[PDB]
């Protein structure tokens, strides 16, 4: 799948948006809940979680004083997935955002939403997240998570999301939309490199794992060979297809570098 020639993505201002060349600072914001106790609860979203995390730190170089993980089976109050715990530590991800660096982020728990066909007073947030204390604070919608991760963001930062939550394809508002069913395209812009895998638009947690597994066992990639691979490691045993959403676009030929 890799192409015969494939250039890293150009370090220079494209056409308004530039890319990350993928060596400033890595870090990273985990998030998994089960919602332990309820009876909407989850089994391995935390798990999920874990695994992002070490896969991060050992074919990612990602060192575990930059990455904060929030779990709800923790015992740290400050680490459980609540809703101004979750918002807090996406500051954080994105405080200091400089160019050229390397955010990563990952959510495996409850998707939802309150639909719209395009947003607006459900001004774009049709896509939610469920902090474990939903039921109580309400859910953190499409739109808050945009303002939040990535338009603190400047011209040149990447922020690599990885939702393995149902019903969030379009979860951080991103405009432009790759799909691989024929190679398909679904289009206040941002000149960050952000980009975001996430499944079909209910087996949780596959999109996570079909990563890693993708990229151990192939660590260079295309952004196409990519949502190949993801797709042929999807359809086995997951009915849903990969999606990689981004804040601009994207010539897919290019070299995709974690
Ligand atoms: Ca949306
Ligand atoms: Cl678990």
């Amino acid at each position: 799948r890799p192409p015969s020639g494939m250039v890293r993505p150009p370090s220079s201002i494209q056409q308004q948006f530039q890319y990350s060349q993928m060596t400033g600072r890595r870090k990273a914001l985990l998030i998994g809940i089960n919602y332990i106790g309820s009876k909407n609860a989850l089994r391995g979203c935390i798990n999920d979680a874990h695994n992002i995390f070490n896969y991060l730190t050992t074919y990612c170089g990602y060192r575990p004083e930059d990455i904060v993980m929030l779990t709800d089976d923790q015992r740290e109050m400050v680490k459980i997935p609540l809703k101004e715990n979750i918002i807090r530590a996406m500051q954080w991800l994105v405080k200091d955002a400089q160019p050229n660096d390397a955010l990563f982020f990952h959510y495996s728990g409850h998707g939802g939403q309150t639909k719209d066909l395009d947003g607006d007073e459900e001004d774009g947030m049709d896509d939610v997240i469920y902090p474990v204390d939903f039921e109580s604070v309400g859910p953190l919608i499409d739109d808050t998570m945009h303002d939040i991760m990535v338009k603190s963001l400047p011209q040149g930062a990447r922020l690599t999301a990885l939702f393995d939550s149902c019903h969030s394809g379009t979860v951080l508002d991103l405009p432009y939309t790759y799909s691989t069913k024929g190679v398909i395209k679904e289009p206040k812009f941002s000149p960050a490199d952000v980009i975001m895998l996430s499944g079909s638009k209910q087996n949780i947690g596959a999109m996570s794992h079909a990563f890693i597994s993708v990229m151990t066992r192939q660590p260079q990639q295309s952004y196409l060979s990519l949502l190949q691979n993801l797709r042929n490691e999807l359809a086995g045993k997951y009915s849903q297809k990969p999606q990689l959403s981004a804040s601009h676009p994207i010539d897919v030929n290019l070299q995709f570098i974690m």
